[PDB]
């Protein structure tokens, strides 16, 4: 890959003084330059109530990492969290912040990465975080993040990948961009490391649907006084984090019931502390999913 | 400690069938039963607007912990942070809801802890997540969690602590409560873990005076223009939290002045991408804080 190292020497002329390794001489393949980068934000249509938060969480502190590493009061995020229903565009709207931002772009496909190394993947993740970090202003793009890392192998993995983004904080000039069509299915210990988030577009009736079918997959669910698509009818505007939200807030109800007559029968005397008793909590109703409706707007 | 064991015993008739180690006895003497909390909600003011969300976080995941682990829509919060100006009585609303919610009670002093342990400080911070599960319902209240934890060995302290904190996920008995009163100074680490978060009360206008101070204490301001005691006048209902993100607004606005004028340079071909140039961010003014101020209702 000796014609991709000369361009990005060109580009950086302090980037002829880097050594890369055996490890990182084998991504360097994957990397993709600005230039290389075909679309842009004009060519995206709807970003009008994104622009203005993508520019103070992505492409300021990619521009300009001298202020932020200089501002004690600044500090770039992390990582960011593309999400929307499915054709929303969220693999073309990573690309756009790359090229928006002059930055590099390095997609990892771990699937990719562990069928040519299994065992040695660890060495593959970790030479490209130290990459990015030559290679900066880089960006570290995870697409369908939901599925990232899915045995005992894959967990390895997590707990080193957490470490090496853990350790890019201190690091203006690195980012990590997620993107996702099922934000309600990412790992929590990845939604913890994602502090900005942006919705790029909202879920249709039939989109709420099936994002509220998955939701209440293993919930108990009413055999009379139960309607999945009226809920979904009278949904528009959630997200599909709003629309868990929704489900929580609707289980809330029956737990709120079920611990009120747990006490009613406690505090008269009728069962023991630790009795197992009738108390089973009660199967969902459409009513608790109305009745939750304003959870959108907490 | 028989004495402590007996009691506990009594309480859980399943307790006298558990067997603890020679570092969980030693622990056993800080443990405190809900019996012996002598404080409620009554003898509390002002907790009206927090005792909705208080029992949602809090009391009815430890009342109630059959729900929360037979219900996949419901889930207990990793960690519970109290937070608010000195003086609103953190210390004392935790053993309220200890008490409230018939947990026990047990309160880390790592100093107490690291004093006497030293490099066998882990073992013990080990040996208090088992007993405080096998005592459970059963909350760890971390007082001053900004201090805790603070060379190279309280940073293993950490490491460990994180993963042990990260173990009880799936455990709806055992709660993390922190308690703070300056939140602006936790270890970001630790704001990771602490999705729950319950403002006490707010500052009055001398100590947001204070807050403001220790913000902007290595960030430059004007010597001309620059009114510290017109913004902490002019920013009641702001918490600890809000104020930082005044200042994280003021400091943006600086910025896109920094960015648009350097824009302008590379733009008319004044300078080099690269090039070091005359451009600084700027010193922050009053204007930068008083045109911010609507960031407290985002």
């Amino acid at each position: 890959a000796s014609l991709q190292w000369e361009k990005l020497v060109k580009r950086s002329p302090a980037l002829a003084e880097v050594t890369l390794d055996a490890y990182e001489r084998t991504i360097l393949s994957s990397i993709v330059t600005p230039d290389e980068i075909n679309i842009t934000f004009q060519d995206i249509g709807g970003l009008d109530p994104l622009i203005s938060d993508l520019h103070e969480s992505v492409i300021y502190p990619l521009m300009m990492p001298e202020v932020y590493s200089n501002s004690p009061l600044l500090q770039a995020p992390s990582g960011v969290l593309l999400y929307g229903p499915p054709g929303c565009g969220k693999t073309m709207l990573a690309k756009a912040l790359a090229k928006e931002s002059g930055a590099n772009f390095i997609s990892i496909r771990m699937s990719s990465i562990m069928d040519k190394w299994y065992g040695e993947s660890n060495k593959i993740v970790d030479a490209m975080f130290s990459l990015a970090n030559k290679l900066q202003p880089c960006i570290i793009f995870i697409d369908e993040i939901d599925s990232f890392l899915r045995h005992e192998v894959t967990a390895t993995l997590k707990a080193e990948f957490m470490t090496l983004w853990d350790g890019l904080l201190n690091n203006g000039r690195v980012m990590i961009i997620g993107a996702t069509n099922r934000i309600n299915d990412i790992d929590d210990a990845f939604l913890r490391r994602l502090p900005k988030r942006f919705l790029v577009s909202l879920p249709g009736s039939d989109q709420r649907y099936k994002i509220l079918s998955v939701l209440l997959k293993d919930t108990k669910l009413d055999e009379d006084e139960f309607d999945l698509q009226l809920i979904a009818d009278n949904t528009k505007g959630f997200s599909g984090s709003d629309l868990k939200e929704l489900c929580r807030e609707a289980a809330l109800d029956a737990a709120k019931e079920y611990i009120k007559q747990k006490r009613q029968l406690i505090d008269s005397g009728t069962i023991d502390v630790n009795d197992t008793s009738s108390l089973k909590i009660r199967p969902l109703k459409t009513k608790d999913f109305t009745s939750g409706l304003e959870v959108l707007f907490q």
